[PDB]
DNA sequence: TTGCTGGAAAAATAG
DNA sequence: AACTATTTTTCCAGC
């Protein structure tokens, strides 16, 4: 690598040449700490895979750089992350450089793969937030950010002395820890009335801001009656929460009806399913 | 101040002058972060008024010294507490200077107040664990302590150039925030028979390691039967927890008896009871 | 017995 | 000021 400025505006593609993303970086990636273990590369949107970078209008061997930086305008590296290398008996190989005090990636681009690769060697550092505010004053109430991208550019070298700086940012990553599934452990009330509107006491764990407590008569995707439960906020909580049963469609049942309530999280949905039985008025 | 180290043997009297603390601090205050913006002063054991040291054998105006130290023993500035001052428009008026990497607070001790003062102007600040860390070391910052001694000290100056330094420390004082008083917010069933055996959900706050959930018939200090109903420990949660109904003392009653619910903690007692009844079998 | 994560408690900050 | 809610970091525990 040359090593020109990491501040430097570039282009994405020139003189006949693109470097472009074919597989955008997946839009959450849990940043891991200096004090704990390694927690792997960014995967892609499938999570099947990884970000792919390809370099077309080209066919040599070019050292392909990857370093962490802001989440969105003039890219300039990240302040409280740090790009990092992950080892792996199938990881591609790569060096780990220090330019302008930010850590870049250096992975090998070339035409035996059609000047094409999947970067799976790389990982996100989170830097602590007190160690980065007794540097650089400037972060702090000025700005905490927890979003990145991640920054590819090539440094071609032209027929003279001269070097074309090819750069490509990704789409933003939360670099946080993912919400985790919502779960029920336990209710207070498996049976009631078929007009409802007794409260039932749910204790499990990851109940999220976007929340619904969901009354279903089978597992009929697309449909078996389904109807949210009320949700009393004056008491919700991430682990417990109190809903009231909701009346059943059919007030005239002759039989006791088994239904099933399971919760959605603005990020899934308690794939555990619990029993509750409607019976007649 | 003439400055004269920290960590010096000082007396509390000497050459016919002592510095005596006359209103020990509270036995607990609860530092607060530096980010924190609330900022009270230590207050007495009556929490009426405030730890008040006297300075006996003199009568000019010296300035008092005051920092936070160790919890016992050979006086050292404590390493996980900083002393801050605390301004209010009725406070004493002071200076937050820094020796060897402690802050202490200079106050004004004068014989137009009889040498006395009512130190109202001195708060603690708990020191993040990366503070500690570039303060005291960082195997240092891992043998942890709570307690700290508000230490007080004079320098004054004798005929020649020499410094008379006498030093006061108080009564340990803990710094980690006061446990709350239980609390029961809403249960999920508030009546039984007489054999108990159903579960009840109770979501409250605040229930700690030591906590009991009591089923009683009155506010009968002395005793109008009591009884520990049994926790489930599998879901046990500072805001939420499974008791199982006791059984009732007669099990032969002939009407509805209303009693009483109420948690101990290992910190006190959810003052306000709940109503359950138990019904005949 | 160490390494990779998912889960969380504890530490610090926000509102 | 005194609380409550969120985030950040540091710990744990299961392969």
């Amino acid at each position: 690598k040359k090593s020109p400025m990491l501040c430097g505006q570039y282009p994405v593609k020139s003189e006949g040449k693109e470097l472009k993303i074919v597989v955008q970086p997946e839009t959450q990636h849990r940043a891991r700490y200096l004090t704990e273990g390694s927690r792997g590369s960014v995967k892609d949107r499938t999570q099947q895979g990884f970000p792919t970078v390809k370099l077309e209008g080209h066919n040599e061997p070019v050292v392909l750089q990857v370093f962490v930086g802001n989440d969105s305008g003039r890219v300039k590296p990240h302040g409280f992350y740090q790009a990092c290398r992950v080892t792996g008996r199938n990881t591609t190989p790569c060096k780990e450089v220090d330019i302008e005090g930010t850590t870049v990636i250096e992975v090998g681009l070339d035409p035996s793969n059609n000047m094409t690769l999947a970067v799976d060697c790389v990982g996100i550092l989170k830097l602590r937030n007190a160690d980065v505010e007794a540097r650089i004053g400037i972060a702090g109430s000025k700005k905490k950010s927890t979003r990145a991208r991640l920054v590819f550019r090539v440094n071609i070298m032209r027929k003279d002395g001269s070097t074309l700086t090819l750069q490509t940012p990704s789409s933003p990553i939360l670099c946080t820890q993912p919400a985790g599934v919502p779960e029920i452990l336990k209710k207070s009330l498996h049976s009631c009335s078929v007009k409802g509107e007794e409260e039932v006491f749910l204790i499990g764990k990851n109940f999220l801001k976007g929340t619904k407590v969901i009354f279903q008569e089978n597992v009929s995707d697309e449909n078996s009656w389904k109807s949210e439960a009320e949700i009393d906020m004056e008491l919700f909580h991430q682990n417990h929460l109190i809903v009231k049963v909701p009346p059943y469609h059919d007030q005239h049942i002759t039989l006791p009806v088994s239904v099933g309530i399971y919760v959605v999280t603005n990020a899934g949905r308690s794939h555990d399913v619990q029993p509750f039985t409607y019976t007649p008025d």
